[PDB]
């Protein structure tokens, strides 16, 4: 029904979870962008009120501003009620890979504190197992990049430094860091792999989001589907 | 000869200016990358020796490491004998536009102190005047991006925030900043424009490199040309 | 009749220039902290409303949040109506030196765009010329620090890299940079110097705020006095 | 023996582990500074040759340069043979607290990869249990700071944002982050807590250095004492 349609419906269904007076974590990427626009429209209409967004990236912040959604940083609010974001993969147990957009650090910081974490994606993102289709982004302190890559050979990860297109050299994240894309053949224990990667000195955050998503809203070629756990 | 062939010939020619015991500023982008690779091969072969490169970007640093060239940061060296780098545009008085690769801040810090600054370009980079074909990249403190865009426009430039391809949101420079591409009409006084642009609070560096290039090595369709101050 | 009383009365006077529907740049340091607390208390009472603060530092932001003043970054607002901040020195022509607090980059970014920049100070700050009592803080790209300190030689400035007390190594600014404090003999033309310092590749911003203050409110032993240009 | 000499002795002893052709992690702080100076002296006199230092901080890098010790970042070298650094506390099982100098991130990045990690302290730094006298420094992504303090206080840690003295606002680390100092009554399980702290989103590194030290060289009233497990 066209990918973009599968994303928008996921995004429309997400609104059902947003109520007045909420603090909302605003995610990064094309699917969530739809949700942000739909949200600002509903605000303007008056059909929702007293919403504050906590953007997970400059992209989110800018879009929120354009659609006149009031925003605040995490340290300005007392709690994140609901957080809405995309994902690069969604496994059966609702473990995710995120980070294509390179905003994984702020995303986890905000989504970790959210009462409910809502994930929006289209059909393509569903996988049988993590790393079936995509690598795991890992944000690293620049000087540790090579060692980390070499250290990931124990897990047979083919890891590569992500490189800029609209700048020369490595992609730099919003926090001044490099981003390694690690294609594992498989990851059998996402939660513990998440922990493992974070215990490596130099690793800032990794794109495995396990034990964190509350609901996954999927946009199918035939309406909408939802995954819960 | 095609373009790449033209870049290569310019890089080869520059080697003639490199001698044993030199501290060499290593520039950013495709044309200079040929130079770094050839410099590395010369060193490996014993054709040159006792050289130290001072990289103008993570790109240059990483390329040097891969090609076994000893490096050092600017504060580690006594001086910079020669700096070799590319350009987006070169006008008849040897004033340049740089910054496509988004590394203008370190490029200028290093090239500003070089005994000789050598520029490597293919024929296309020659312009009748600065801004005939390319915009001036401006590195800005992130939160000043909008104000600066608005201010430049009042000054008759079309400016836009450079956006990431391998990340969502804006391109982030190696120092954690945003970068704006501003197309001015034609700049008749590059040096005063370069100086006064930097006076704007939030403007960290701009891509006008005036009164600093000493030699421009130009790869042409059939051979090599050398322009000089 | 001591310094803190002098600071408070200047802060109290400043509040007089604030009206409903204003975007206010919130300065850095103890004098301005008094202003931020009074602005918050008046907002608590209901005596002014619809104000948004744009913080010049984490310090100002944190205090604003603690005093429940709505805030935003520069890029979220349409303009800055009034900006309030302190200074290390104020000369007769109302040029300043700022940056003891190391927030000079953000301060100048916000203050440059203010409809009215109000400076608050106790009488210790008044000087007969700039650098009579204090040095000029200069924010610099870390790897350029040694070269810049050497190059400052021509000005006969005694310059030192500012060192951490609650960290080892150099003070790091909010943007990840170093500060060199430079005590010049006496600055003839603050404006020219302000410009000349910034023209040095690697110098990001300097503490000379010339031709930008509109009003200086001064707490003295005799009570409050106001200076305008 | 006065304080320093305890330090000087330990450093003197440490040099005995250093051999020709080694890559050496250069730690942060007053104790290790004596080591870097002695090493510089030994290299100047030809007693050791062909060494490369990998600094853990700007303080270490700048002290190394002053003493003509060649240096490199981690990604420039194939391995770290020995890393030498100080500590705020040492427990009986040779687990440490570090981070008073705010350089814990690069410290752990380098020392984790060292063939042998040697720790230098005087008598005072020994403790019966971790946190008997020092807080655990935790480096955090700035917007997560308040949430992290709240989350930590749910575990009996008294935790405070470390504040600048030579800047206003929070201390900023070399990587542009904040530091939170957390005092638990005690840490019976150092390694477990070290891991747990790092799994919190927004925590980048913590000052617990468990099961990584290979040798602790203690300057002792007596004279000296090399501890190992
Ligand atoms: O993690 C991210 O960067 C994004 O949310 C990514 O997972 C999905 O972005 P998309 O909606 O454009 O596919
Ligand atoms: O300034 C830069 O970023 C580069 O040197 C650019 O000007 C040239 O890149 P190129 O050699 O790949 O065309
Ligand atoms: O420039 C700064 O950092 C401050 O505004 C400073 O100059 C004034 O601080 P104070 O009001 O505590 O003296
Ligand atoms: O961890 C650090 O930052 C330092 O090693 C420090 O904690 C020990 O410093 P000292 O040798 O000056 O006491
Ligand atoms: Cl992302
Ligand atoms: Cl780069
Ligand atoms: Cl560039
Ligand atoms: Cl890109
Ligand atoms: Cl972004
Ligand atoms: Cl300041
Ligand atoms: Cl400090
Ligand atoms: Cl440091
Ligand atoms: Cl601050
Ligand atoms: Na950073
Ligand atoms: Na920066």
């Amino acid at each position: 029904m066209n990918v973009e349609e599968m994303k928008k419906i996921a995004a429309k269904e997400a609104l059902k979870f947003i109520e007045d007076d909420m603090v909302i974590g605003l995610g990064t990427g094309s699917t969530t962008a739809y949700f942000i626009k739909l949200l600002g429209e509903k605000l303007k209409r008056g059909e929702i009120s007293d919403i504050v967004g906590v953007p997970t990236s400059y992209q989110a912040k800018l879009l929120a501003i354009e659609h006149d959604i009031p925003i605040a940083s995490l340290d300005q609010v007392d709690a994140i009620d609901v957080a809405v974001d995309g994902a690069d993969e969604v496994d059966p147990n609702l473990n995710l890979i995120k980070g294509r957009g390179a905003a994984l650090t702020m995303e986890k910081i905000i989504e970790y504190r959210a009462g409910t974490f809502i994930v929006l994606v289209d059909e393509r993102k569903l996988v049988d197992y993590l790393c079936q289709k995509m690598p795991v982004p890992i944000e690293v302190i620049p000087q540790a990049w090579k060692a980390i890559i070499e250290e990931l050979s124990i897990f047979n990860a083919k890891a590569e430094l992500r490189m800029g297109v609209n700048k020369d050299g490595p992609v730099i994240t919003d926090n001044g860091n490099f981003i390694i894309d690690a294609k594992f053949p498989r990851i059998d224990d996402p939660l513990d792999m998440e922990i493992e990667l974070n215990t490596i000195p130099g690793v800032i955050e990794n794109g495995i989001f396990a034990d964190i998503a509350d609901i996954v809203i999927v946009g199918t070629r035939e309406g909408v589907k939802k995954l819960e756990r």
